[PDB]
């Protein structure tokens, strides 16, 4: 299974989170080439990431908005108490997808194993050309500075999208 | 088998190779195999395993509608949470088509929920045949009505790899 | 790749895609061309197989062509057992699709030359998909030329097949 390619970074006062939409099941068919699996939380203040199952993105999503409201929108503390909740269900901890949450200011990284992680120069990428698309924004972030956060974001999809079979151009960035 | 669903200019139809059953009105009906009506007939549900999983799928996934009252999307992911967490059910590799008047959903054992580009799907053995067949009936000839879509679908997936039954929501 | 040929109403036309893998998952090649016109224009061939040896059964087949000027029965017979013959494309086991004005042709390593049935035919990974949208243009869309029916049928399979791109080259005769 793979649902989509997700890219997030934080660059020049500015902060995007972009995705494809190819959702393929397998290792020949596709299902869906629009699909949209970045989500806003918190009144449009928070992006969150998952490129994982649908029923398991729904869980994550529910409990780290959540968190978010007992907290006032403080992602770091939101992301600490969602992460050993994680952990702590015992469904949810097989999961070795990660969930990228972002606000204005941080990129976070939560995983399954209650790890919280700032992610090395403020970007980071999951899904299935996820690390295609994370060495592209490494590089853009180091050479291409003068590009503006939502623009590393599409071009370092468009170059996942160009390598991997399971990514297309379908891509939607969304600005905070 | 081959199930094929779409909606199309108002109208949802779900389509399946035939049997004839009897049920409480013990009269002869020409029905679908693995094609079920569900929510007081308001949503159809098409399954390509086995009929005794598809009779299980179908059961939690109404209770589900009633749960949620008839949000087909609410109930589509709670019936994948119940479904990847099943003991036997998340091993199977087959897809469950879920279908209102409003909107096509495919939710598999991995714990997706799909909803497809274009109101169109189509699972089983031809699935994908019938799947090209209709995302090409679908562009270029949209003055076909939605359980003719349906038809002819299932007609082009036969003669690649006769009774068909559509079943009109 | 995925060609995909199509006869209709007197037109005749192969579409084939240009995303090549070399059986890896990485896209290297997007925009190759697999669907040649051959004899000066009169004939259409399509190779599902490698980007180098699409040229050396090219190069052969319009070698064959000139020999027999102009039958494409005959050229692809005599190409085919020249194909099993050689040392190094007898292994190959990627199909040619041939096309002329009146019939298609499908010449394998084998030495068989096979007519199929209709007047559609394709070959590749996403070939099942292409042809099922072929019949399906063939019986509700029969408007459209050869050629929007090759492209179409190849579109759609691009669209549901993980190995074939919308980089779409369609010839024509």
């Amino acid at each position: 299974l793979h649902a989509t390619t997700i890219y997030a970074v934080r660059h020049n006062g500015k902060a995007a989170m972009a995705g494809d939409g190819q959702v393929t099941l397998g290792q020949q068919v596709i299902m869906k080439q629009t699909a949209r699996k970045v989500r806003r939380l918190y009144e449009g203040k928070v992006l969150a990431g998952f490129a994982g199952s649908v029923a398991d993105a729904f869980t994550l999503f529910e409990k780290f908005e959540t968190k978010l409201q007992q907290f006032s929108g403080n992602l770091e503390r939101a992301a600490v108490e969602l992460a050993q909740e994680w952990r702590g269900d015992k469904q949810l901890r097989q999961l070795e997808a990660m969930l990228i949450v972002m606000d204005k200011d941080a990129i976070l990284v939560v995983s399954g194993t209650g790890e919280v992680i700032a992610p090395d120069d403020d970007l980071i990428a999951i899904g299935s050309g996820g690390n295609y698309a994370l060495s592209a924004g490494r590089a853009l972030k180091r050479h291409a500075s003068h590009l503006s956060a939502e623009e590393m974001a599409y071009e370092s999809l468009k170059v996942a999208a160009d390598i991997c079979v399971f990514t297309n151009d379908n891509i939607v960035v969304e600005t905070l």
